[PDB]
């Protein structure tokens, strides 16, 4: 199954450390996040919100970039990867109206998204989920997990990405910081 | 709402003329196709199959190709366009494992998908829906409609695409030919 649900509430595998409402409407503070590898028909009782998205095919990365990523990217659920962050992201209508070459040029040629991210591997494991096509309020659910040794480096990565050309088209963004239970 | 369902059965806006089971498991012959905007998980008891997909963002076309398409491509629902064809399509695992540059290279540089297609506009109107990400048995639901004057031209277009490098990666394909009621 390629579908995942993220339920903010009183159950889950991850404890919410803090929520930072970076841009646009935030998400209600909750105790934990419950991650399920399937769709949940409705938000459970007592839970505050549900996000969902699917794993999909590559949209921008070229073969040589995939080879570099696969050489170093770490697995999920490393014993030491006790910290994580869920970052839902929505991009603007202007972005989605652009053609494929226009979006690729912004994503890598101008912002060097993959090349920059590659510097912060293998410390940081990641997972990308898509959800605009499901009608969700966000466009992407991005997931990162790492050991505390890499907290400072991950903050530096965030600083670089938020300053990029790509991020000029980001319209809504929230950070849910997590600690593994 | 970007989700559409196609229910093969006894009711609907379109009458089935024939079903050509081009490649792989076919679709059971039915009387009509009913098209619904949104998702359904029931389908009337007199229905043989349901298909679903969503409209999404551009994946391969570049800006100059979009400009050429927009200059000539017709709208759906032309008074004269009383014939339609629904063509569900599934591509191989090998296709989906390829990177973005590799898939684009086959799609256009080698197969000339958009350049060939442009030759049959404005006669043929089209819609493209995606459904691999929904876990469906097909990957795409493609839709075409035209006046009878263009039936032979559309048959020619099919001939040319089925012989392309791109189509070497197609592993299931069906044609549901339809007439507007
Ligand atoms: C940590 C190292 C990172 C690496 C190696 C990395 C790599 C990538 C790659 C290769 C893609 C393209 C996938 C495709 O072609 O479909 C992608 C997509 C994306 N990533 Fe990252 N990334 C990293 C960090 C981040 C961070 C920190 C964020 C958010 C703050 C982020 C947000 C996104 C988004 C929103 C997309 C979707 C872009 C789109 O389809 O428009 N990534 N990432
Ligand atoms: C009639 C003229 C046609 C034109 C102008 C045309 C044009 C296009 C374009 C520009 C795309 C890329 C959309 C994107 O960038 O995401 C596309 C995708 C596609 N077309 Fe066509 N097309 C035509 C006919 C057909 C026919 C007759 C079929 C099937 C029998 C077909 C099957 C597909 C499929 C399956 C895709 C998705 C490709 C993929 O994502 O791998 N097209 N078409
Ligand atoms: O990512
Ligand atoms: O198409």
């Amino acid at each position: 199954n390629n579908r995942y649900s993220f339920i903010g509430g009183r159950t889950g595998q991850w404890q919410v450390v803090k929520i930072r409402n970076v841009l646009g409407p935030g998400l209600q503070l909750v105790e934990k996040v419950n991650i399920l590898n399937g769709a949940v028909a409705e938000i459970p009782l007592d839970s505050a919100w549900r996000l969902q998205g699917f794993a999909s095919n590559i949209r921008y990365a070229i073969r040589t970039e995939l080879e570099a990523l696969q050489a170093v990217q770490p697995m999920l659920n490393r014993a030491e990867a006790i910290l994580a962050v869920l970052i839902p992201i929505k991009k603007s209508a202007q972005w989605w109206e652009m053609a494929q070459d226009e979006r690729r040029d912004i994503f890598e040629r101008e912002s060097h998204h993959t090349a920059v991210g590659l510097e912060y591997l293998p410390g940081v494991a990641r997972r990308l989920l898509h959800c605009r096509d499901l009608g969700e309020e966000f466009d992407f659910l991005t997931w990162f997990e790492f050991a505390p040794e890499h907290s400072s480096a991950f903050n530096e990565l965030l600083l670089r990405m938020r300053a990029s050309k790509e991020w000029e088209y980001v319209e809504r963004e929230v950070e849910v910081w997590l600690k593994r239970l």
